[PDB]
């Protein structure tokens, strides 16, 4: 019976928790692809710092969404964060391809958050992801997708060099 | 028929002139109540502080609001404003649960005129809203449920030294 | 019974509470004022601001009031505030008269207050008066009579025409 | 297919080009307002400049929504620009009051999407238009109003004089 | 019979004003080229940019031509704006060719106004048009033709590595 | 086969992938005390800031780890993050004492480590622990330890007078 609770689903706060999981689950599948960029045998460097770059964007994204908790009163949940689902994460173009389907995933959970605060209207919580949230996701998937394009006009047999020029080039 | 409006419900137009004056009452009691903590058989400065910074962000909320009627071709309706509910506040706690009812009050009457510019489909209003007023209420909602707790610890038999520290080293 | 209360008459002390209540409907007589002339189809921003600087006036004015209430150990007493008398404002003669006839109200009520001082001997309040009101209004009188001179200057089958001179020329 | 789309409504997306070319036909009368206004018997500098920076306004408009359209997966599709309705725009109130309907159409179809993308779920979109177009055209009908507001009381058999002054004080 | 008119041919006018659509159409032209190349499958941004300056260097244009115009005491005319011949423009080898020809296109017609001008003896026109328009269109149509050159230099079967390079290296 | 790899023991490269999950594992339960003392039902500032602050210690921890491990030919092997043994972690006392054990644990899976490789002859790995990891604990388990002695000072009847003096005085 928090004291300042105002119109909060327990809906909503259940939906919170859990994008709060799946957000610490990106950061560390983020966390993982960073690091095996710096091994010596991958060795591409503006690769790595792109990931981990992100990895730190979606620890404040969990960030944020915990402290939109505590001001409405809700109660953080937390729960075990699972392992990403490679160890190895092969190319450049395949690490891509699964840090986009990873956004679509979570671009998709706050969407329905959303569609879930506006049934049972909740303004702030839909102006707060549509603030912080929403536009982010749409102006990443849209990098991503560029990165992808350009990687697959550097593909072919001279896929080797067409992965350090776009390291060197694009990312760093 | 002002040459301006466009697509503004007259129960929106009614609406936002009731939550002005919600908006003026409310900068009317804190008024009261920060000159209350100024007596000197109150002398808490802080307190008196805290109230009064409270009325001039209720001032700039009904001045915010007439500027948005004048905009979207409303027309403002005045109507008497009601005296505080009380002259004597009490001590701190008392006063911070006084204002912590008005605050839930205001989010209450922002949250219904959200929903009636949603079924009147007046996304400029609800946006508005959005914007200036719901995540400034949830806010100040959370510091005043936040300073309840620690006055609240405070208590007990040593309430007025608990009262003198919190009005110290929390509120200045 | 103040501990600081030293030849502080209650009739005085009635009379600063009726004093604020004035300068309050005051303040949100010009609120409207202000706004009034910020619609759309009135549309005179110099008139608008120096109403609305006015209303800022009368809110320092009862501020004050209420601190030197405080000093000398009297108690306010808030009282309902009355609308203003007036929905629509008319032409810019025609606010300027009832601005004239609101200030001279409140100056025959600070005269009145500085005679009540005086038949109960309270130098300080009477000194008060002098130093922070009284000048004030002598002045600000001055001023909208001669606002009052030019825009009868201005009048005639040209109203039109001297209302927005007026106002771009002395008024911005 | 395009890879980055995501909850984007084939209705939505013909919409936005729909009204990308609403937003280009508008550019198109301000510049022919513009230079109107410029010609030597006409001869408003500031009238002129006002509806240049307003094609200006417009031109960021449908750029927005072109880069809104791209990072959403959607396909830019032009049609032609039809020219403006009037090659002579008279005097300054009849070109403002042109204006002011053009401004009214716009904000018509920007309510219009906006109720199309509630329609659809599409809240990035709901926002994008809210955040960037739906306050803009609002204040900018409010200016139109009051500057029509300003030359109706400029009127008259003066009105040469009027719409001098008007230029010289207002617009510059 | 405009006042300030004094040898300015009506063909002269009419030519100009055919020139003013002309290079409307061009800047629409290359606003779906730089929208096309920011489009996530094809993503070169370096293209996009460079398309997009060239729609501001023909915007430039027409309105220098409509000042022109007015300085003359001519009479602007607007007829509706073409859209572009393509609704994709493949790769940027196959766009350079299209923007080429585009530029010839209004090069052949500054070519012309000035040969008509120069029948007619408006030797102020000719002289316009030298200093802002002819040495523009020359060094335009030089540097296309060298980027097209160079495109052809990296063509062959690792044509999508040579277009992210030329990108990369000389369109930024 | 790691061509960088140089007498790097595989026990020593599995022991620290173990101690980068339990650093993972340390910062999340750092993150849920930081939470858990911004609710408003707890609201201290100062303590949830102090465990903000080590849950980013712990990141610049494994993230410090994972980058050794990539230096010397290791390959990262990330398993699932535990949640925290707690959801309410009671008074500053209760929750000191539980970061207190944590931080103990820590030190001793590094002391371990440190054994493992001394053992297994790597001074690479154990100067890279005195380093970076071993007086970070010390210095931090002592001032976990002068903190519960303050606490432990500020306790009795008077603790939650003794819990707001030790947030306002020693961890701001
Ligand atoms: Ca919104
Ligand atoms: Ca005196
Ligand atoms: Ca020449």
């Amino acid at each position: 019976s928090s004291q300042i609770r105002q119109n909060y689903s327990t809906d909503v706060e259940a939906a919170v928790n859990s994008l709060v999981n799946l957000y610490l689950q990106a950061s560390y599948t983020y966390l993982s692809l960073g690091f095996y960029f710096d091994r010596d045998d991958v060795a591409l460097e503006g690769v790595s710092h792109f990931f981990r770059e992100l990895a730190e964007e979606k620890r404040e994204g969990y960030e944020r969404l915990l402290k939109m908790q505590n001001q409405r009163g809700g109660r953080a949940l937390f729960q075990d964060i699972k392992k990403p689902a490679e160890d190895e994460w092969g190319k450049t173009p395949d690490a891509m391809k699964a840090a986009m389907a990873l956004e679509k995933k979570l671009n998709q959970a706050l969407l329905d958050l959303h569609a879930l605060g506006s049934a049972r209207t909740d303004p702030h919580l839909c102006d707060f992801l549509e603030t912080h949230f929403l536009d982010e996701e749409v102006k990443l998937i849209k990098k991503m997708g560029d990165h992808l394009t350009n990687l697959h006009r550097l593909g072919g047999p001279e896929a080797g060099l067409g992965e350090y020029l776009f390291e060197r080039l694009t990312l760093r």
